[PDB]
């Protein structure tokens, strides 16, 4: 499969490949917040993220990745639209080429510069790839990224893009604490949705952060000379991997603030 972002292999062609692009449940929307209701039903979010062991720092051609151990429950997520206990398997982000577009999800068709999303699966089915199967399969944070003041708890991160700048490159990434990249409040919006890469798949409950967190021209300039291509192929700037909103059918999104 030769899916990308380009004119060629981008969002647009993904459903001749993967015909659940134009499914029920497609991932990202945007969030009217004028529409999206307040559930005093939501139970509070409980983002437990002591534990968490970083490992590795990958980039694989559509973003880069940073792996957490999740053979056992050390960094997870639970609470909010959630039954029982998601594992913080890994995060990535999508971005723009231009400071006022990157983000996947929008808010009043607002787009960030980027968006972070901490993805975790649902401990019930015991492994990831069991997980993506089920509607209720994983949970993704979704966190904007504003360019403003720089973000301290980003700079490791952007420190290291320069040893995996192409595809296949990755890097250790050890004793990395992913609390640094939360906003004070986690306040959220939640729908059911899919992921937004092939395979597509309709197994996320999407928890996207209001609050976005602040980040430096400078960080985010360095996220856009990462590469796509891999070594000693011609260059190509890893810049606006992300996937434009999707019908929001037949769903409601919910709010966990009035
Ligand atoms: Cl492990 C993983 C890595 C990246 C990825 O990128 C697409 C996306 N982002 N949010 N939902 N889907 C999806 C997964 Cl599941
Ligand atoms: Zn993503």
């Amino acid at each position: 499969h030769h899916w990308g972002y380009g004119k060629h292999n981008g969002p647009e062609h993904w459903h001749k490949d993967f015909p659940i692009a134009k499914g029920e449940r497609q991932s990202p929307v945007d969030i009217d917040t004028h529409t999206a209701k307040y559930d005093p039903s939501l139970k509070p979010l409980s983002v437990s993220y002591d534990q968490a062991t970083s490992l590795r720092i990958l980039n694989n051609g559509h973003a880069f990745n940073v792996e957490f151990d999740d053979s056992q429950d050390k960094a997870v997520l639970k609470g909010g639209p959630l039954d029982g206990t998601y594992r913080l398997i890994q995060f990535h982000f999508h971005w723009g080429s231009l400071d006022g577009q990157g983000s996947e999800h929008t808010v009043d068709k607002k787009k960030y510069a980027a968006e972070l999303h901490l993805v975790h699966w649902n401990t019930k089915y015991g492994d990831f790839g069991k997980a993506v199967q089920q509607p209720d399969g994983l949970a993704v944070l979704g966190i904007f990224l504003k360019v403003g003041s720089a973000k301290p708890g980003l700079q490791k991160v952007v420190d290291v893009l320069d040893s995996i700048k192409t595809k296949g490159k990755s890097a250790d990434f050890t004793n990395f604490d992913p609390r640094g990249l939360l906003p004070e409040s986690l306040d959220y919006w939640t729908y059911p949705g899919s992921l937004t890469t092939p395979p597509l798949l309709e197994c996320v409950t999407w928890i996207v952060l209001k609050e976005p967190i602040s980040v430096s021209s400078e960080q985010v300039l360095k996220f856009r000379k990462l590469n796509f291509n891999g070594e000693g192929e011609p260059e190509e700037l890893m810049v606006d991997n992300w996937r434009p909103a999707q019908p929001l059918k037949n769903r409601q999104i919910k709010a966990s603030f009035k």
